[PDB]
């Protein structure tokens, strides 16, 4: 007969990456 | 009928944890 | 026809925010 319908949604993707700096300290 | 297609994407990751401390104060 | 497999693992979430301010600069 027909083909199926699609497959479940994949997976959530990998954590994003570290962030930047942050700011200097104070004098 | 044939297995159907395969599904979408799952979304984006969590974002990356906190970026490290930034440097000294200048003197 | 069986449902097709689960889509592929998504796409890396975002940067995290920038570090924590650095430390009080010396004397």
């Amino acid at each position: 007969g027909p083909p199926g319908p699609p497959g479940p949604p994949g997976p959530p993707g990998p954590p994003g990456p570290p962030g930047p700096p942050g700011p200097p300290g104070p004098p």
